[PDB]
């Protein structure tokens, strides 16, 4: 429906109140169940007008304009709700054209350290509520973990580039606002052994079910075994995985055994069988010659003989009989014999390109996830296809960066709050020497995970940050992923396919090079680099590791299909002092809860210290969207703090 359509696209139950709309509106739930049926109907319909046509501001006139009778005539409860939902950046969040234009006086300092998503996100949200906002950014462009290359016709995204659904996904506005070209993403990937040999579909779907089993396998054992801690530690997804697949062998080995044993066992019974077999003929070898040996006693006699001599002839003919439904059964047990191996040599190596395919996801070896929680976030995962930005990524955080007062290649060194407000101290890159001085009411901190678990610290706390802050920056992943972009000037892959598969050859190398991406117009490969490989390969040359680029891709379409790349990138994102990583993930003797924690302002009272960036958002961590919903909520949680809930 429409006005529940509204409700889903921003993430909440369209038939009841949460427990935020509770708090803020205690009037409404201890009142009659009536008036909360008119709540939640204002709310739906004003989420309809703004979702309906987001590029322009929704003011509360034009929700009181666009509400039918009777709803139209609780004008001061339109108001409740409309302020409440602004306020939370659920409406006029993004890049829209102001109906009433930027006060003139602003209310309020507040420094954002850095102009990835989130930083954005806040700033803007923060100038709509007329306030006097600065970002620092320490790199020479906006985007921060969104970094796109653009080089003659090529269009290529380093770090973020796909859009999960867009249902209940905030980046489905900002895609409206913005016109994003969104595509969406074919799902078949062939795999090719590191031979080049095409994986066959056999073997294909069969390696790629028993992934999804033994994988299913580890959540049973978590979640309904608890098997959890082990000798004091907490359990990884990759040695669970490595208890699962020792138990696969295990019976494998079993099923051999007890078939040898049955073999064993036939064979020992032909081996008796043929020995009193052997018997019975030299019985009656003896009863033959007595029966040439041979009057009324003789006529009896033959009589009697042949009665003995064909009596044992009937025995012999009754072990035959045996003999043969018995070598029948050796014959049957020997041409069916049980798996000789759980996974072939073959097999193993394309199960460890599933594996390296998860290490892509989460950007960490699986050794490293907790086994309990390493999914926590899977319950609010959007529906719909995902898509990738046609026309690059940074097209999102450049049009967020409109009228903000950015000061770019502004590296902060050291943050320090008191109860009377703030003061950041920065550096100009091109020139380390130069230095400034910031005051300011309040500090947003969007500094990545990677660079606020850097040490010694590139930016120092005065006074240091609490010890339940610092422990929780410890105990969080933040993993790493790199990408290495290939630009030709004639297309040699199947152009009908967005992803293909390099199976590496051993599990400690599995993550190296081992999907390629085909996502755009033009002639353009991106390899990806997971898990472990992705910080031993920074270590690299460009030249040498888009040489065994092209040595992957020429053993697929041949030697002579594949010419030299006209342009290469590599990026480096562990390196990289803006990122030291790519995004968290949540590892063994973590949780969501340090996700939480990890939003908490700090207070020396009122606090002066906040935090934003994907790193703080329990439910969407690790993407654009949470980075996004991170600044919407911080900006909600400064302008209450400072202009009034
Ligand atoms: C790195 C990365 C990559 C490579 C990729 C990706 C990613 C990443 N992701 C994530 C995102 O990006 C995040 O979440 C965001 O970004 C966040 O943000 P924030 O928070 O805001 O942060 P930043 O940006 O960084 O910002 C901050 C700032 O600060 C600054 N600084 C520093 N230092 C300093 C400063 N300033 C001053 N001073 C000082 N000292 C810096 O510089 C900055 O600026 C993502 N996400 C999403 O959503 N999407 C996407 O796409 C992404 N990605 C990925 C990963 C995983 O896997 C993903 C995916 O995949 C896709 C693909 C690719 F990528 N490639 C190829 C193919 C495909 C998916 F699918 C999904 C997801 F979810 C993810």
């Amino acid at each position: 429906s429409g006005v529940e359509g509204a409700a889903f696209q921003s993430r909440l139950p369209h038939d009841r109140m949460t427990s935020q709309e509770a708090a803020c509106f205690p009037d409404i739930i201890s009142g009659p169940q009536q008036t909360q049926k008119v709540f939640l109907f204002i709310r739906n319909r004003t989420l309809q007008l703004w979702l309906d046509n987001p590029k322009i501001q929704l003011t509360f006139e034009a929700t009181l304009q666009q509400l039918e009778a009777p709803y139209n005539s609780d004008t001061v409860l339109v108001h409740r709700v409309h302020s409440y939902l602004e306020r939370h950046g659920l409406i006029n969040f993004g890049i829209y054209k102001r109906i009433k234009p930027l006060p003139t006086k602003k209310t309020g300092k507040v420094i954002i350290i850095g102009s990835g998503v989130s930083g954005l996100a806040a700033a803007r949200q923060l100038q709509s509520f007329g306030m006097d906002v600065t970002l620092l950014e320490a790199r020479d462009r906006v985007g921060g973990r969104v970094a796109t290359f653009r080089k003659g016709n090529y269009v290529a995204d380093l770090g973020a580039m796909v859009v999960t659904g867009l249902g209940g996904n905030p980046m489905a506005v900002v895609s409206k606002q913005v016109n994003m070209e969104l595509a969406k993403i074919k799902q078949k990937c062939p795999l090719y052994e590191a031979n080049g040999q095409a994986v066959p579909k056999e073997k294909d779907e069969m390696v790629e079910q028993e992934f999804n089993r033994l994988l299913e396998a580890t959540s049973y054992l978590s979640h309904q075994l608890d098997f959890n801690v082990l000798n004091n530690k907490p359990v990884s997804l990759g040695q669970a995985l490595e208890v699962v697949i020792q138990l696969q062998e295990k019976h494998v080995k079993d099923e051999q055994i007890e078939h040898w044993k049955k073999i064993v066992k036939t064979q020992e019974e032909l081996k008796e069988l043929l020995n009193k077999m052997v018997n019975l003929k030299e019985k009656i070898k003896e009863l033959h010659q007595q029966y040439k040996e041979a009057d009324i006693t003789a006529e009896f006699l033959v009589k009697s003989k042949h009665r003995d001599l064909t009596a044992l002839c009937k025995e012999y003919d009754e072990l035959a009989e045996t003999q043969g439904k018995l070598e029948e059964k050796l014959q049957e047990l020997e041409a069916n014999p049980p798996s000789d191996v759980y996974l072939s040599s073959r097999d193993r190596q394309i199960l460890d390109w599933h594996f390296a395919n998860l290490e892509f996801a989460n950007a960490t070896p699986l050794s490293t996830l907790s086994l309990k929680h390493w999914d926590q976030d899977d319950d609010f995962e959007f529906t719909g296809s995902h898509l990738t930005v046609r026309n690059g990524y940074s097209c999102v955080p450049v049009a967020l960066a409109e009228g903000l007062d950015i000061k770019l290649n502004t590296a902060v060194r050291q943050v320090r709050y008191t109860a009377s407000g703030c003061e950041v101290i920065a550096v100009n890159t091109r020139s380390t020497s130069q230095t400034f001085i910031y005051k300011c009411d309040a500090v947003l901190c969007t500094l990545p995970l990677g660079v606020l678990k850097q040490q010694p610290p590139a930016v120092q706390f005065v006074p240091p940050l609490p010890e339940w802050k610092t422990s929780a920056v410890q105990r969080m992943g933040f993993g790493n992923l790199n990408k290495v972009v290939l630009c030709f000037d004639r297309v040699f892959w199947d152009p009908s396919v967005n992803l293909f598969g390099h199976v590496g050859s051993t599990t400690a190398s599995r993550g190296e090079l081992f999907l390629f991406w085909n996502l755009y117009k033009a002639p353009i490969l991106l390899a990806l680099v997971a898990g472990e490989a992705a910080g031993i390969m920074e270590n690299i040359s460009d030249d040498v590791i888009v040489g065994r680029c092209l040595a992957i891709l020429k053993g697929i379409f041949g030697s002579s299909a594949v010419p030299q790349p006209k342009e290469t990138v590599v990026s480096r994102w562990r390196a990289d002092p803006w990122a030291r990583g790519s995004y968290s993930y949540v590892a063994a003797g973590s949780s969501g809860n340090d996700y939480d924690l990890m939003a908490q302002p700090i207070t020396p009272p009122i606090p002066r210290l906040f935090f934003a960036g994907e790193h703080t958002i329990r439910n969407y961590p690790a993407t654009v969207h949470g980075a996004l919903l991170s600044g919407l909520r911080e900006a909600g949680r400064i302008a209450d703090q400072f202009l009034g809930a």
